[PDB]
C-alpha cells in the first residue's frame, strides 16, 4: 500500500540522483511523478547537460510529465524528491498542483557538501507570505537513510555548479 | 536604460497574451544595455507551468551566452517575480532585478496569491542579496496598465 509505493518510488527517485551524477547530467538530485501508481516521469537534475541552472530534478520531471500528460495541471499525481527541494523547485511543485510532495533527504545533507545554503520557507512553514497547503511527507527510517547518504556518496565524481 | 527595458518587457507580456502563448508576462535579460533575451510566459503554449516569463527568459539567456551563470546581467520582469521564478533568479546569479507591477496587481486580476518572502524581505530560510528595484512614476503606470488592459484577453493558470 502507501507505505510500499512510497518507498518504492523514493528509491527510484535516489537511483536516479545516482544516474544523473555519474554520467554528468548535473547533481545527485532525482525526482519521480506518479499518477495513481504508474510513473509519469522519472528524472535527475540536468543543469549541466542542459546549460540550464532551472533544470532541477524536480521542474525537469514536472516539465516531463506535463507534455506526457497533455495537461499543465498535475493534481492527480504525486512527487517523490531524492532530496527536499529548494525555492525554485517547491515553487514549480505549487504551481503545477501535484497533490503530494514526499522527499528523502533533508536540505542540510547537501548542504553538508557544499550546496547553497538555499532553503523554502514555505516547505519548512516559516514564510509570511507565501504559504503552503501541500501533503508534504519528509521520508524517516530505511529510505530516508538510503537518500541522506547520497551526498557523502557522491561527493567526488562530480563538481558544484 | 531601466524605463526601456522594462517597457520591452511590458510590451513582451501584450504579444504573449495576444498570440494565446501564455499570461501577460515578460522578462528581459540584459547585459551592459544589450538584449540577451526578451520573452514571455509561455505556460500554453509550451504546456508547461514552469514556464514563466522569467524562467522562460533565463532559459534562452544561457543557452545565448552558453552558461548556466548571468553574474553580469540584469532582469525587467514586467510583474513581481513569483517564488518560482524568484528562486530562479537566484540560482542563475543575475546581479540586479527590475520589476514593473507588485504582485497584487496580478492578483487583483485572478492569478494566485503567491508571493516571494525573499523578494520582499521576509524570508527566514531563503535571504537574497541582488539588488531589487521596484519601479515607479511611469514605469509602474505602464506595468500596472497591463492587467487592466489584457483582463479578460487570455485563460488563466
Ligand atoms: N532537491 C534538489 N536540490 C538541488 C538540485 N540542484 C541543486 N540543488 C541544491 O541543493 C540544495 C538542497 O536542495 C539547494 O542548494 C539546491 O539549490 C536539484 O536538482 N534538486
Ligand atoms: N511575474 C509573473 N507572474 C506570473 C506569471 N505567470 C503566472 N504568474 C502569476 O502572477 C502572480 C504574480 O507574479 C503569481 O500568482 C504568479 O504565479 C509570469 O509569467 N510572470
Ligand atoms: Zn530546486
Ligand atoms: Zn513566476
Amino acid at each position: 500500500g502507501p507505505h510500499m509505493s512510497d518507498h518504492k518510488f523514493l528509491t527510484q527517485a535516489v537511483e536516479e540522483a545516482y544516474k544523473g551524477v555519474d554520467c554528468g547530467d548535473g547533481g545527485p538530485f532525482g525526482a519521480v511523478i506518479v499518477h495513481n501508481n504508474e510513473v509519469v516521469a522519472s528524472c535527475h537534475n540536468m543543469v549541466l547537460k542542459y546549460t540550464d541552472p532551472t533544470a532541477h530534478a524536480q521542474v525537469t520531471a514536472i516539465r516531463e510529465a506535463c507534455k506526457k500528460l497533455n495537461k499543465i495541471e498535475l493534481s492527480e499525481c504525486e512527487i517523490y524528491a531524492s532530496c527536499e527541494p529548494c525555492p525554485m523547485c517547491f515553487g514549480a511543485i505549487h504551481l503545477s498542483r501535484l497533490k503530494r510532495l514526499v522527499y528523502g533527504a533533508k536540505a542540510e545533507a547537501a548542504i553538508a557538501i557544499g550546496f547553497d545554503d538555499f532553503i523554502a520557507d514555505a516547505l519548512r512553514g516559516t514564510g509570511v507570505y507565501q504559504k503552503s497547503s501541500l501533503e508534504i511527507k519528509k521520508a524517516d527510517g530505511n529510505g530516508a537513510a538510503i537518500a541522506e547518504q547520497v551526498f557523502q556518496n557522491t561527493k567526488e565524481k562530480f563538481r558544484l555548479y
